[PDB]
């Protein structure tokens, strides 16, 4: 059945709740972003109103075939009325089209649902600054102090410099990047830009990227693999076997692969700086795991919450075990006593 942390009290609304069949009492289903654990259940047979960003609505229409009449895209940073309730969509700094949702309840309660987000000090100057938030439905993915990671800018600098050096030493090296969802497009687009190439990819993945309103995209991507020296593959093919296989398919155009796996977190982060990252190598194949995150680090999360000062926090991630739930609740109380709210 639908869990309580997916329901917005005082409304007929749910968030990211498409796999429970008809939710009793639901008048509008919000979708924060186009990731499968959140859209799970949508298809061309869905006949209830879906509220989302423009980009998420492009993916619903083109990838899932949801009928246009049930897609309700809203502009960001704009007061909108949905079934008599004021809402605002805010950029969540997650994947393309991902939003946070502000609900202004008829009784005067204000609720922020972060969806999935990577907290940023820029958020402290959005429409959030303008009123008090009483309840926070929080993306707690990395809510423990072991989770540190570098800025996205530092990670992309490392990837650009590594790729440019390799290909300049060996003009017959191929760069491969893994993907299994939207998000993290900066990794492959930045590397292709420094090398003067388009990114080559499957017809399915090209279609997906063409829904994202990315500026000048026709100039950066292609389905012609032969004309590209940065290839995108399924994350599952980023291993020695899969890459050896791919290299055979390129017909002797290349004699070396340098591959990137943008993971979330990996426990090399507790010890190792970005400067000191090294690949796994076999033969003429090297694989780099780079800590490019689209979720908050522990410190980023803590800063956002201590700035916002909510009266009540409802975690949305890691809620399945008592030990996780109790650990998170202890951090929330620490943050509140340190900051004085
Ligand atoms: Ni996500």
């Amino acid at each position: 059945t639908c869990p309580f942390y997916k329901k917005i009290p005082g409304t007929g609304f749910t968030v990211d709740a498409f796999q429970y069949g008809v939710v009793e009492g639901c008048t509008a289903y919000f979708l924060t972003h186009f990731h499968s654990d959140h859209y799970a259940g949508l298809s061309k047979h869905f006949t209830f109103p879906v509220y989302c960003s423009e980009i998420t609505g492009n993916l619903l229409k083109n990838k899932l075939h949801v009928q246009e009449q049930y897609i309700h895209p809203l502009p960001l940073d704009t007061e909108c009325i949905v079934n008599g309730v004021k809402v605002v969509l805010l950029d969540a700094n997650h994947c393309p089209g991902a939003v946070m949702i502000l609900f202004y309840l008829p009784n005067g309660t204000v609720i922020l649902h972060t969806g999935d987000f990577r907290a940023d000090p820029s958020m402290e100057r959005s429409l959030l600054a303008d009123q008090k938030v009483h309840m926070l439905y929080l993306d707690t993915t990395y809510c423990s102090p072991e989770y540190t990671f570098p800025s996205q800018q530092e990670v992309i600098r490392f990837a650009i410099n590594t790729a440019f050096e390799a290909v300049t030493l060996n003009p017959h090296a191929l760069v491969v990047c893994g993907t299994y969802s939207i998000g993290k497009e900066k990794v492959f687009l930045a590397i292709a830009d420094v090398l003067g190439s388009k990114v080559g990819m499957s017809q399915e993945k090209y279609k997906t990227l063409q829904c994202l309103n990315i500026p000048e995209i026709n100039s950066l991507i292609t389905t012609d693999m032969c004309s590209s020296l940065v290839h995108l593959l399924p994350m599952m093919q980023i291993n020695f076997k899969g890459l050896q296989s791919h290299l055979k398919k390129c017909g002797g155009k290349y004699n070396q692969i340098l591959a990137f796996r943008p993971t979330g977190w990996t426990h090399s982060n507790k010890f190792t700086r970005i400067a000191d990252v090294i690949p796994q190598t076999k033969g003429n194949i090297s694989i780099y795991g780079i800590p490019y995150s689209e979720h908050s680090s522990y410190l980023e999360m803590k800063r956002f919450v201590q700035w916002l000062k909510p009266q009540k926090i409802i975690p949305t991630v890691n809620v399945g075990t008592w030990k996780s739930r109790s650990t998170m609740e202890k951090y929330f109380r620490e943050w509140k006593l340190e900051a004085g709210y």
